[PDB]
């Protein structure tokens, strides 16, 4: 094969520095890049009004709590809308976000689409004028990007076609970031849902993601400036057998060793519906792993670091700092967990 | 592997009908499609200024000459705006090419985008969307789509990543546009540019197609409800070997016939920048070719039946006849070239 | 992509030349390359010792029928061993099947394999040395090879990874053959064990047949110097829901239509366990289908052109010509199925 | 997808201890699997009869060197002959390796074969009752097996054909040995033959290991029951340009780090027609490279194990010991340069 180089050094620097700040030791993601329709259920369910001044105040929330998370953000992943959105002091979000030492993120991709001819599984679509937006992107301040895939565990799932598919997409999405000074966050999810069981999920890792890093190389990926956001191995949501988190740290971690390329950044775990004390301690767990681990492995929460801050504030602006102070309970824990600080046999894998 | 229907049996008759009509015998594709900047150049050349009402008369001066090409024209292609452009008397543009047997085409890609660490290679933009689009293009009277992907030959193109891309996104397409009705025209152009000879033509053309087919099934597509826009195999532009119209007509059969399973409905060749004659006479060798070719192998034609009506059209009205003449003439010849009727060893292959 | 090419015109038109003459109107293949542990069984079945000696004499019996198997037999597929006998008059078989108008071939593979992290899947060996083989095989009067793969429809099978190995050995031993100068006949069987429907194994085939073409492309095959050897496109064995011939011939025709490139010069369908006359009525309507079908449809039958030779053989000389008799009725029999003039889709 | 597991959990341990054992701290593997044909070249070289007799001695000469090398080799890599052959003493060949701490290794593959429609490029043949060879060979001493693929790079190679049939081939040969309680060492060596520069063998290096675990998980291999034996990053031959130790560390070990998974137990260089010293200080160099290494990075060695003893030896008799001396001295060194501790004395953005 010919090299006609995607990236020059410079270019290589400044996406590999990008992606080494994000993950420094101690650091993770705050994923708040909710679309304004899942947004709406969270807001429902404090029977608060979806409006754009509830999002832009509880953004605002989040992004202003206190100097104790500026240890534990590493970056924040934010939504269109929130981009573009202002503090109360007239501050742009991104600007927040920086002058606290975090890395501002944008959600790229435009959702999942069916594929035809499939039990119900699908890709992602969002590829299309995506350079002209990562460049405007960038400008606005963002120097990352997250890109969802979403598989799932059945009787005939993940396919074939769906494992190519969604590497494939992952890669063009990545390539285009990378032309752009974006540092791609690479998201192919596989989902907990099903009664399968620790290693059914272990092995459906380990098969899409050996696809994922083969659709990387093809597409001349640079992956000292990615970062990989995949699901932990876990049983299934209905599995009956159980499981402690030692061994879902030993499934996850194997996983990770038998398909992560040494250059890849970091691994920023999504934690979909662990609660929030079982995203940290199943964290914790996985840097507790004894098994060498030559990359960040950190976290990128969503529900798992605002559920109780949501519920804490309840739409009311009079509970600011109660909801604010559950964030940072969980920015802390988590915090600690991706250093294997946090408290409240390899072969049969 | 487990199948999943993408389509019953009533999608696939109303698509394998649809393909059908379009490449009757005696017909093919007038390919109408240029973007408003690609018919820019077309306007230029004759000096007329590239705004709405010329891009309508210019169309109009084509799709409402008289009925000697109704049995020559099965489909004509569309830009979006001229989907929903009118005559002068009112009627619809896809009404008229109805009114005269055709069927409606409709381009939707949204065209070439750099592939990073390739020499100048392109990957095609469009799938956001494209499912919505092609159920409104449906309702509006399209019944099938284009999509032009676009290789090159050099000395390290087409590259692995090239082929394997195009050949996977134009899949995607064929895919979404089958759930909605529309009959794809699959076109993975390979230019002529360059001094290769007509052997490495046909070299290329075989490795392309042959992925191009692989991931048509990979994705599950119905090649009877599709057709398929492919070079002619020629030597390159720069090349100085001569060849004759039956040499060209025995390579591009034999690659055909060593990659295109008889499934599919039909081949309608571009002609890119062919001269009128050239691509009629070529045409006509192709369809003479004493091998067994077991699909349509017919027109899907812009320069090649435009570009004397452009010129004799000249930008004034009071040209309409000698312009539509021009055209008609050309239609006529491509309807006597897709059945080897036109006047103006295979070891070796 | 760059040409190296892997055939000069020369060597493309001797093999496009006997692959055409396998498959000439009317004609099929007998396929009698069953290993010495196969007609083990079959010997026993009437009470016949395996010997050297039975075998040679059986595989006479067949190969010395008269003449009017000429016009039907375009090719003889032989077990290494038989390569190597003589008939009575001491003529070396493949002497005696080339005078007969046949194309004489040679089972290459050494058997299935089992592919490890499968459930019970298989791929196939014998590509070692092949070359080697296959020059001396051409020396010795064979100009076409036999090559089978074995997959199984079942609730997680064929794999990935099975269609892929197999097809990827299938297009490792075409190439070989065709730096020799043999046609390689490509066998991707798919078992019809198990109680799947016709549209499953349809949709089986298909896939299985995209990926072996693929592979044929990647290893620069040159198809037109090619022959086909797949199963029919039938329910499973177990499936207790019944089809018509016309049935399994579109299913059949459509699988092939949607996968085999024009160029391919044969189709030469495997009958497995089909009775003599099911496997003929099939490849009759197969014939009578009325979609394009741009390659020959004829048969490569083992079991439906012997079973009846054999019972009337017995293991008895004297019953040699009733024997011979009965295979002549097949041969006969399957060169008018192979032009659908035999008598005893949206769907799909 | 869907697991049928390929191993038990036993039959896992079995393989990674055996990967271990042979790249523990300070080993590297002694490479001396050369075909007849192969040594006798070597033989010739210094005016020595290539007969069963010389070729048992001139094994006998490395195998029976003294125990300074004991905890240097954690591996030996037999040709077929010599797993069969005995020392003067009458102790088989395997057991005297075992002896001094080593694994026993055999090379299994049956050769390169030509790919038609290819630029001269080559697969290799072997499977064919390998898993029934691999069987006798476990009972017969050896734990872990040895093929080797050949790639070139070129104006059009390695082709994809190439690097997706050689990945393949090797996949194939992996899934075999395991099954049978052999370490499958996986060589995709690509060749230094040419002009091209260190960046262009980075390059294919990247696309060649890539492929090669995509198959490897294709075929579900157990990764960390092999062992990767790949070329060094370097210029080819007939590059004009000059490149430091540092700069092929820092190549080779970049290639690595974006395709090898850290599950890998090991990486055992090749080094070709490297000269000794040139071998150890390159692969002290890739040992010192500062960037984070997660495999043992060590050597599998022939003629930079083996060039001076040949010499000293030059087929006589009474210069045993003076060519046993030179490979000790050889596998000092290398066992100090895969721990980084080799001294003649005894931006990584741009890649
Ligand atoms: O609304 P969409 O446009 O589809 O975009 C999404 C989709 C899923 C998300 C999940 C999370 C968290 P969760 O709160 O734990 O689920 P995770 O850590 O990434 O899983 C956070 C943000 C998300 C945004
Ligand atoms: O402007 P774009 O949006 O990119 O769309 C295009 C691009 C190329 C085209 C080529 C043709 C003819 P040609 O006039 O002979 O070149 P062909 O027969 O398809 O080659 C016709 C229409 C085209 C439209
Ligand atoms: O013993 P092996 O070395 O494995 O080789 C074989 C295996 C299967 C065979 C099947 C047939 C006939 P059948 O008698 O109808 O089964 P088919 O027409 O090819 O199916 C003929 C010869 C065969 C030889
Ligand atoms: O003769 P074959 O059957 O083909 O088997 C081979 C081929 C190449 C070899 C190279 C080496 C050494 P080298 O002596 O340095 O070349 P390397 O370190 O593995 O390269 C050692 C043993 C070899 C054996």
């Amino acid at each position: 094969p010919h090299s006609h180089p995607a990236l020059t050094p410079e270019q290589k620097k400044e996406l590999s520095d990008i992606a080494h700040r994000i993950v420094a030791p101690g650091k993770g993601i705050l994923a708040a890049d909710e679309s304004t329709g899942s947004i709406a259920k969270r807001l429902q369910s404090i029977g608060t009004e979806n409006t754009e001044e509830n999002r832009r105040f509880y953004r605002q929330l989040l992004l202003t709590a206190d100097d104790r998370v500026n240890p534990c953000i590493g970056g924040v992943i934010l939504f269109h809308e929130t981009l573009y959105q202002k503090a109360d002091d007239g501050r742009p979000f991104p600007q927040v976000i920086k002058s606290k030492g975090g890395v501002v993120g944008i959600k790229v991709d435009k959702g999942v689409v069916p594929l035809a001819g499939t039990n119900g599984e699908t890709t992602t679509q969002g590829l299309d004028g995506l350079s002209e937006r990562c460049a405007q992107y960038k400008k606005d301040g963002a120097d990352f990007a997250k890109w969802r895939c979403v598989l799932k565990i059945g009787e005939h799932t993940p396919s074939a076609l769906a494992i190519m598919e969604n590497a494939n997409v992952l890669a063009r999405y990545a390539s285009i970031c990378q032309q752009n000074g974006i540092v791609p966050i690479v998201e192919p999810e596989i989902l907990p849902d099903g009664d399968h069981d620790l290693k059914r999920c272990q092995y459906v890792t380990e098969k899409v993601l050996a696809a994922v890093y083969k659709a990387l190389s093809d597409h001349h990926i640079y992956l000292e400036g990615t970062l990989l956001k995949p699901n932990m191995v876990t049983p299934g949501h209905a599995c009956t057998q159980k499981y402690s988190h030692e061994e879902i740290a030993m499934a996850t971690v194997t996983a990770l060793r038998r398909t992560v390329p040494p250059a890849v950044t970091g691994v920023t775990f999504l934690s979909g519906g662990q609660s929030e004390e079982e995203a940290s301690i199943n964290l914790n767990a996985i840097n507790k792993c004894p098994l060498l681990k030559p990359w960040a492995l950190t976290f990128s929460y969503g529900r798992a670091l605002q559920a109780s801050a949501l519920k804490a504030w309840g739409g009311k602006k009079e509970n600011l700092k109660a909801a604010q102070e559950e964030y940072v309970k969980r920015a802390l824990a988590n915090s600690l967990a991706c250093q294997g600080k946090y408290t409240p046999s390899n072969h049969a894998y």
